[PDB]
């Protein structure tokens, strides 16, 4: 089964986010593991990808990134790439699939109401803190007012334990980050949805959706790196039809 | 009443209890003896519920709460500098140390030996049960399985535990005895977790098995149930050497 973002989806845009359900992989990758570098059977991963691309009605294969937990955006201008080293992608080309691979990190999908540009972001805390979302938004020709954002399944505020330094880093950029951390031993529990919403507001994006799942809690629906260590991967996808 | 006392031949030197949703201070949907600190409850209420339970249970120390990940790892409670509390079972041979597991549908299993020198507590979700958490816990004991007692705590029962074909498949890949513990329910099955546990226990030589008569999902006035409620409190099961 496939998560369909609950937002006012514009006419020529289409989106989906995968779960752990309905694949072919064996534990600890059971069953719809999309990740090719976490030690799964390579023929199973290939099979899960095929089923998910069918289930999601993707028009072409996703442009998978070399995700490095940074803040760079690849503009999906053309099929042979000089380097896919990026944690976000941007497209204004019909049929081109933006894709981001996650199991705890925040997926964010963007599109404009006019339905002429899309973006997908893999926003781990470091990339989020350093401004991956602001950098993705800045790629859009449209104005932020016209931009929709969907917050995908990520590790939620009851499970995302971070060190004092992480909380420190977020407040160094934007002091109101403080409300997104709650003390918990020598650490804090952090609300990644709250932090993403703050960055998005600071940049003018007001139509924000999703943010109601937790990859760590919902173990029957999602892989979680923090929970499992060795485990599968989900992905979120957006494209212009 | 905040507490269930396992009904088994409790050895001298051992004590155990398992909590209910009754007798605490938490507000709905955590009403009222919620012990879980990570389900969105008022944490002052959670600490009061814990104080109340620990008092009533006559625990000699605070529980060694695990970071439960629904796997099959057993932490031997050898001494508080631990590299990681990521585990779904614990084992102690140290008087005064409390083994504890936190549940609201998953099977709690408490273990001890007739001599009263070793205890263990297991949070057995279906994934961990399937991958062999009970067998793993049993193999931590120095004593022989014949001298091991096992108590099945309140879990989601065979009329409520609905699973996909894949769960049945997984269990029967380990042992086709497992087919007995499943009954079709549409394109689904209703699974008997107590039956699956009893099969693993027998496989391993544990013959003295008690409890397994409750249903967290049915008894909404005694137990929290994650399947029933989603946002809800947590019970826990505890055992220790006196
Ligand atoms: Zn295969
Ligand atoms: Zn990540
Ligand atoms: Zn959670
Ligand atoms: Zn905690
Ligand atoms: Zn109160
Ligand atoms: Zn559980
Ligand atoms: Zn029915
Ligand atoms: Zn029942």
């Amino acid at each position: 089964k496939l998560i369909v973002p609950q937002w006012p989806l514009p006419k020529g845009v289409a989106a989906c986010s995968s779960t752990r359900i309905g694949g072919v992989s064996l534990p600890p990758y059971d069953s719809l593991n999309l990740g090719a570098h976490c030690g799964d059977n390579p023929d199973h991963v290939e099979e899960n990808r095929k089923r998910l691309f069918a289930a999601g009605n993707l028009p072409s294969k996703p442009v998978w990134l070399e995700q490095v937990h940074g803040k760079d955006v690849l503009k999906l201008t053309g099929e042979p790439y000089a380097s896919k080293r990026a944690d976000a992608s941007y497209s204004n080309t019909p049929g081109t699939v933006c894709a981001v691979m996650t199991a705890d990190c925040l997926p964010v999908l963007f599109c404009n109401r006019a339905g002429t540009e899309v973006a997908a972001v893999h926003a781990g805390w470091r990339g989020l803190c350093a401004g991956v979302l602001e950098e993705t938004v800045s790629c859009f020709a449209d104005k932020p007012e016209n931009i929709l954002a969907w917050l995908g399944p990520a590790i939620g505020p009851r499970a995302f334990e971070v060190g004092a330094e992480v909380r420190e880093a977020f407040m160094a950029v934007d002091a109101k980050a403080s409300a997104a951390f709650i003390q918990h031993g020598d650490k804090y529990l952090a609300d990644i949805y709250q932090l993403a919403r703050q960055r998005l507001a600071n940049v003018g994006v007001e139509q924000i959706f999703g943010g109601d799942r937790c990859t760590y809690t919902e173990n029957e629906t999602f892989f979680s790196y923090r929970r499992d260590k060795t485990t599968g991967r989900m992905a979120s996808f957006i494209w212009l039809i």
